[PDB]
This record gives C-alpha cells, structure tokens and sequence, in this order.
C-alpha cells in the first residue's frame, strides 16, 4: 500500500535514487546519511550507460543528467609509441557518456526531497553495534518500520548484520592493483584531447583511462600494483615512469602539478564483495555496492546498481507490493546476473594485466566489429551488450561464451580449409 | 622466554594442543574456553599422520594413539550389499578413529600440567585489540585484559577473526556448502562389532554419502551427509525408514532398527561451513589458527590434522628464529597459508567430485589403479590420500605433485592409447 514505511541507510548514487523510486510509490521513505548534505558542504565522474539511463528515465531524471554529461561516441586509444587510434562504440546512435559523481548525487537528493512524502536525514550513521545516530553521536534514536534498504556502499553497515545470519555466503577480496586520480587541464581554455571520447592509455601491468568534464579538462584515474606504487617515492621517479610509460601525458597534464597531485593521497584499494542472498524475512534488503563490490573495469557498478532499484520496482508492479514476494525474488533474479558483471569485471581486470597493449585492444575490438557486420545480429559483442543493453548479465556472459565457442569452431574449419586447399593447389 | 603472557581463545583441539605447545617453552600461557570443562560437563574423527607429529612434539601422541581404534582399510559397502575393501597404503601405513571429546579432555588435562598454563572455563570474548574483554562465569561481567599475544583458536565462528576481517587488505570468504550432516550410531551386536572394526566403512551414493568409524566400546559412530532439501523430505519415522530402505539396506539391520530413529530426530541436520582467509595475523600481536583461519568441509579426514599441524609449524618457526613474534607471525602466514588453503580445496574438490563422480564402483578402479602405479613408480608416483595421510609434503606441493602425475599419466597413456592404436 502507501502508507507503509520504509529506511533507505545511504544517501548515496543507489541510496537516493531508491528513495525516489520508492516515494514514487507513495511509501513514507526516511533516508539516513552518514556525510554532511554535500550540496550544502570516491572516484571524481563515471560512466553512465544505458541501463543507468533506463533507470534514472522511471523516475524523470534521465534529461536532467544527461545534460549534465559530456558524450562519449568512442574509445581513443594512447599507442607507447604516441599513436592515436580510435574506435567506436558500436553504431552511431550508441554512446555511452561521462557524467559526475558529485553532481549525479546532489540532485538526486534533491530528486529525494521534491517528494514530500520522503525525507533525508543528512548527519544520521548507523551504528556498528541497529541504531541510527543523531547528529551529536550517542543520540541512540532508531525507529522502526517495514523496510530497511542497505545503500551504504561497499563498506556496509547493513551486510555486516545479514552476514552474521544464516545460510549467507559472503566474500571480500582486495586485488593487487590500486588506483588514483589525475587531471588533465585545458589548453588555452579548450580541451587539451578530443573530448567525446573515453581515453585509454593501456600497458600491461599499468593502466590509465581519462573522462571529460565539462570545464574542458579530464579527469585521468591510474591504475597499477601497489608494487609500482611503492617504487615511485620520489617526483623523479614518476617523472622517469611517466617518460617511459605515458610519453604524451606529461604535457597535457601540469608537468609540474603532476608532481603535487600524485603526491597528495596514496593508491586506494579496490575491493570486491559478493554475497548471497540480498535479502531477510521481507524486512530487509540489500543493494547497489552494498550486495555487490566490483572491481571498476567495466564501467557498471553504478549502473548495476541503478538497475538494482529497477529490477526491485518492476517486481513490485509485477507482484502489487508484496515485500514477501519481491525480496526472495530480488535475491532469485538479480543476485545471478549482479555476480555476472562482477565476474565480468573481475576477468577485465585480469585481461588488463596479462595482454593489452596498444596493438592487441585494437585487433580484438575490430575483430569483433568485423564479426557483428558479417553476422549480425547472431553475434554482438559483449561491450555493447553490457553497455547498450538490458539483457540480463549472466546472459549477456552465456551469448558472449557461445558466440566465442562458434567464432573458435568457425575459425578452425577455415584454416583446416586453407590447410588443405594450399597443399592439393600446390602439388596439383 | 619467561616475561611475555599469551591468551589462547578458544579451549578446543587446536586451542589446548596450541597452550600446551606455548606453555612448554614457559610463556604465560591462559587458555580462555567459552564453554564449561567438558570433563566435568564429529562425536569420533580420523587421526593421522600430521596430527600425530604435532602430538608428538608436545609427548601425547602415545596418549592418545591409545584410546583409538586403527583403520587399516576402507571398506565400501555397495547397493547391492557387496562389500569391498580397498586398504589404506602400505602395512605401516593407517589412519586411526579417535573421540573428538577423550581427545580435547586429554589435551585440557596436558594444558593444566604446566604449572605456568591454566585454562579459564565459562569464559567467553567480547572484543579485542592490538587489551580485550572477556566474560566472567557472571554474564556481563566484562572485565578487561592484556597480552603479548592473543592466538585465535576459536574454531569455525571465530570472534577474534570478526576482529582481524574489519582491518584493511583482508582478504575473506565464508561459503555455506548444500549439504548438512547427522550422527547416528551403529551399536555392539551380541557385544562384539557389527562390521569389521579396522576399517573406514563407506556407503557412497550420489547426492548422499555416509561413513562410519569405529569406537572401543564395539560400535561405530555414522555421519550421514545429505542436501538439507532431502532431510526436509524426511519428518515421519516412516519416511526415514522407507528412505534407508532404499538408499542404506544393510543399514537398518546394522543400526539399532529404532536407535536410527532415536538418533536421527535427536537434533537437526548441521550445517558445513567453508571460511578461507588471508593473512593468519596482525602485526605481531594476534594470530589465526585452526578452524579461526581454515575451516574446510568435512570430505578428507583432514581439519583436526590440519589445525594440529599449523600449531606444529608455529613452533618449527619459533625455534627457528629465537622466539621473535615479529618475525614468526608473518612468517607462519607466509608459511602456512598456501598449505591450509591447498587442504581446504582438496576437500572442496572431493565434496563435488562425490556429488556426481562417485556411486559404488569408481572409487574401487581410481584406488587399484593409483596403487598399479605407485607399485610401478615407488618416488615418482605417490598417490594424494597416502601424501595428505602419512606424509608432512606440504600440502601445495602435494596438489602440485598429484596434478604433475595426473599429467605425465594422462599425456602416457593418450601416447600409448592414440599411438600403438
Ligand atoms: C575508481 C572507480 C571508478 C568507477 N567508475 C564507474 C563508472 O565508470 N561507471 C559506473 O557505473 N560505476 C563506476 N564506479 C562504481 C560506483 O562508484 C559505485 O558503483 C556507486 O557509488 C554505488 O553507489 P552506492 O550508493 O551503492 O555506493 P556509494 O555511492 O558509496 O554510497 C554509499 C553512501 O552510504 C553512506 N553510508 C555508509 N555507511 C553508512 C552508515 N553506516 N550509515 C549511514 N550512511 C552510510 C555513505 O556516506 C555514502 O553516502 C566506479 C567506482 C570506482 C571506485
Ligand atoms: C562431520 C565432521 C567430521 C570431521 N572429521 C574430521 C576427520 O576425520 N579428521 C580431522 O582431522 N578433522 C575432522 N574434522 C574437523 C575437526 O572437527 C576440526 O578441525 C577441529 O574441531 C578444529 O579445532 P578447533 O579447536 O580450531 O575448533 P573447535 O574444536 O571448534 O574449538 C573451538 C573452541 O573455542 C570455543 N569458543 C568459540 N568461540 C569462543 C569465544 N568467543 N570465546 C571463548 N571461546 C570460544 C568453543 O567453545 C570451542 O570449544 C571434522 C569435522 C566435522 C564437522
Ligand atoms: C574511473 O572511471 C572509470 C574507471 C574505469 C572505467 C570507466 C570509468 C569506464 N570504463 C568503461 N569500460 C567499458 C568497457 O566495456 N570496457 C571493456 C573497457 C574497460 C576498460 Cl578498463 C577500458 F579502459 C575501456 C573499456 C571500453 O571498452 O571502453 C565501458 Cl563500455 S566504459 C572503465
Ligand atoms: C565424520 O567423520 C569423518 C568425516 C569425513 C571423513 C572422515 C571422517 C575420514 N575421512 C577421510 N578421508 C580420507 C581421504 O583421504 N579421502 C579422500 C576420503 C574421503 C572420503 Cl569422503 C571418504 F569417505 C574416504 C576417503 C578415504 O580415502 O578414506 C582419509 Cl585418509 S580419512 C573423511
Ligand atoms: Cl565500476
Ligand atoms: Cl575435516
């Protein structure tokens, strides 16, 4: 019905956009934020791709972000030797696009409060010990009602409970890469790089991508080992890793500000958290980074997770409002294809660090695109699939293996046909 | 040396072998055990090589070597009623059932006969940190207290691991297997032993498996493990009966006809947990063993053996290096980690594989033709169950060897197959 009561923990990406979502549904929402309200007072701008978009359309703020972000129509791809080359995502009519952390976020919670049946009480943290605090701390004043939603993030609050339950199976990993944020300024007032598209300078054990703003800059986050991380304590030695690694960053960054920007704080870790199931008893659930922690190698944690609170609102016109129904089928639906992405990302960052280098991210994208035009629509890659696509991700990873299985078997009747066709061509 | 006072959490298996181990080389050692003195207050598991060396090291091998029964065989007791046995390796070469309650009891007792030892029963943890709280025998009586090192022998739900799992680059994971498990008994017959009281008795089916080990008094102790979803199926004596009538025949005459009904509705289906984590420390200060740092599922006679070992190695580093917590801490993770993980996934491995791969027959053929080879190849083929059994070949190594010759068998006879035919 309407006047069920529901707490949102997290004022975050996923935090308030539920909170819209759920208010939409005349439910009385309480959001709880631990920070101060941000637009009074962890990556910089992200990816936002069509499963975000889709879920931010069934709440109206779609147009309202989309304007807000810059395009990106292709990939632009940083060679060792400085070659520049490009390739697009997927046809013309498909972008994915560059958007800001902070900026998603506040009008979100500005989205929250235009329900006047939703309230966002900033200041609030949920204590390791269920009882949420007031601003002044040791205020222990929870207050009850029938649904508690964890969007407190990666780091959760709400999962540490659920994990002490049982039957739930849970996992934290913290990988060997860390990353950090770099920024490439304007040039004489305009970008300094052809700003509608996503800029990868990729190597094998290091990695670096930059995203546009709109104050014509980029934001540059770096990607290597702790390892590395370690070996460059001095302003010479980024400098010399720079020179020998990332030749053209170095004048379309500050050469100089370089220096005080890597230096201000250190690598930050990666984490990766699975757990099942999402849920308890039609009391409480879990989503967003709060169920699942990826590794940022796909673009999708915040779009996952918008298509969490989704998926969650679809069930709930598919079963009229039956928290007993939608929660066991939130976990059943969503729990296989949120592990899929992860695993997806995960294999990302794995293929990151083996073999890619300047040569090999170009062969195994046109490859692809060569295939979709020869085949299509038997065969679309699985980059489009995840970015421009609902498709279900585990399906997206099932078509994706089965397609590699016909691209392999193909291929080898092909060169098995060459093989014997060059041999009965050359003795007759 | 003599001036550093150590807290043992936990007054388990690993937890009382461990203080015992510590208190020999006259550390303060106090043993703080969430239960009451069990001696006052897995019935029976499979002891072997490895455990019996940490045993050795702190002079209770023989001890407890006594009060267990030898199994020098497996014996598979197929559906249709046939009976096959298939031995453990060699003739010097057997694992041994043990009480898992004789054997804690022995260990508290050995804990308390060193005068610098003592072991604080009803006693249960709070918090920690690198000072802790722990509860008197008067529920919230939360006295604190200090150490040099608190060593996390707290089993499977481990308090002090919830501590380690919070701080940063801690890598964890906790995973529910499908399946659960029941004790029930198989008593005396006429007074004597129902079944050949040497062997490690097996009824292996698909989604189900029991074994049975033997005790002094002449009865054997099943653990029957099944899918929670097939022991819902079962709430009405009648049911269990028509079940073991299917599944288990030679069973109801073997088991007192209605003790299995006693035993079976006794308590409910217990749950397997798999935890892994990294690293086994903090900084010299705090330390991870047993179950608190691997607990594995039941399928390789291994967990306890496992446990007893880390305490051994602990000590092997402590000599090695002039008692330096510093150094060993970080050292037994370094160590020990790739070893208890190895286990840990050998065991998973053989929970799955007996889920498919496993009715009466393959583990006949696997077993006589593993022994062909090592018969063939005394050095180059060791089998896996004769490396984890009777042998201290680290337990990484032991995998790298068994995928080694799994490949150059695999690689010679597609040679001799695909060749000569
Ligand atoms: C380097 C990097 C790059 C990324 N790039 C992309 C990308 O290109 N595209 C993409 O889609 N995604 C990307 N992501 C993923 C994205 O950052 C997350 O998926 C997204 O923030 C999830 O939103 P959330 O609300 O679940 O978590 P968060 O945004 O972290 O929000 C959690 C909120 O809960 C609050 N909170 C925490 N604990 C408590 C408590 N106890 N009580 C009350 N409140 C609490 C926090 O203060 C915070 O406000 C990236 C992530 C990283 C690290
Ligand atoms: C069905 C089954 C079969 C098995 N078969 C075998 C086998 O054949 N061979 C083999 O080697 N191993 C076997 N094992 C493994 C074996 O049971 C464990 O390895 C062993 O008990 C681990 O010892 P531990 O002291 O670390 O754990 P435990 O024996 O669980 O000791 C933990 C102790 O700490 C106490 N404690 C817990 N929390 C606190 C707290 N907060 N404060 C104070 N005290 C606390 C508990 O009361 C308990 O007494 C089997 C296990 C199962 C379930
Ligand atoms: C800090 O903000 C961040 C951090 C990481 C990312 C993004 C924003 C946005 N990124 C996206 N990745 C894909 C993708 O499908 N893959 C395979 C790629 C993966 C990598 Cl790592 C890459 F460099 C290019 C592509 C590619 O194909 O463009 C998108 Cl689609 S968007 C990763
Ligand atoms: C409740 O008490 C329990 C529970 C499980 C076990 C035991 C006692 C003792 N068990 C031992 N397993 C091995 C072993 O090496 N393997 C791989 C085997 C694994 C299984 Cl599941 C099996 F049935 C036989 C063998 C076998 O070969 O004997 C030993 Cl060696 S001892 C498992
Ligand atoms: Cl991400
Ligand atoms: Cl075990």
């Amino acid at each position: 019905t309407e006047g069920k009561r529901v707490v949102v923990i997290g004022g975050g990406l996923v935090g308030a956009l539920n909170a819209c979502f759920l208010a939409k549904r005349n439910f009385q929402v309480d959001v709880y934020e631990a920070r101060e309200d941000i637009r009074v007072a962890r990556s910089i701008n992200l990816a936002l791709s069509y499963r975000g978009r889709q879920a931010l359309k069934a709440v109206g703020l779609e147009d309202q972000i989309v304007s807000k972000g810059v395009p990106m129509k292709a990939r632009m791809i940083h060679s060792l030797s400085g070659k520049k080359s490009a390739i697009p995502y997927g046809n013309k009519s498909q972008y994915i696009l560059s958007i800001s952390r902070e900026k998603l976020n506040k009008d979100l919670l500005t989205a929250v409060e235009s329900y006047p049946n939703a309230k966002v009480h900033f200041g609030h943290k949920l204590s390791k010990c269920i009882l949420t605090m007031l601003g002044p701390n040791k205020v222990p004043r929870d207050i009850t009602c029938d649904l508690i939603v964890g969007c407190d993030g990666a780091y959760s609050t709400v999962r540490a409970h659920l994990m002490k339950k049982p039957r739930f199976d849970y996992s934290q990993q913290y990988i060997p890469h860390g990353y950090m944020e770099l920024t490439i300024p304007p040039k004489n007032g305009e970008y300094a790089m052809e700003p509608n598209c996503l800029h990868i300078w990729p190597r094998n054990a290091f990695m670096m991508i930059a995203l546009p703003n709109m104050d014509k800059s980029f934001t540059c986050t770096l990607f290597m080992s702790f390892e590395e991380f370690e070996k460059l304590p001095t302003h010479s030695d980024v400098l010399d890793f720079f020179q020998k690694n990332f030749p053209d960053a170095i004048p379309l960054m500050g050469e100089q500000a370089l220096m005080r920007d890597f230096f201000l704080l250190p690598a930050q870790p990666m984490i990766s958290v699975k757990c099942s199931p999402f849920h308890l008893k039609s009391r409480c659930v879990l989503m967003g980074d709060a169920a699942h922690a990826i590794v940022p190698f796909f673009g999708q944690g915040m779009n996952a997770g918008f298509e969490d609170c989704l998926v969650f609102d679809e069930l709930m016109d598919k079963f009229n409002n039956d928290l007993s129904v939608c929660l066991p089928e939130f976990s059943r639906f969503r729990i296989p294809d949120d592990h899929a992405i992860s695993d997806l990302s995960m294999y990302n960052y794995i293929e990151m660090r083996a073999h890619v280098n300047s040569r090999w991210f170009l062969f195994q994208r046109l490859l692809d695109k060569f295939l979709h035009a020869l085949m299509p629509s038997t065969f679309i890659p699985l980059y489009t699939m995840v970015a421009f696509t609902r498709i279900r991700y585990h399906e997206a990873v099932l078509r994706w293996h089965w397609q590699k299985k016909v691209i392999n078997r193909g291929l080898f009747v092909l060169g098995s046909l060459v093989a014997i066709g060059s041999a009965y061509i050359l003795v007759h």
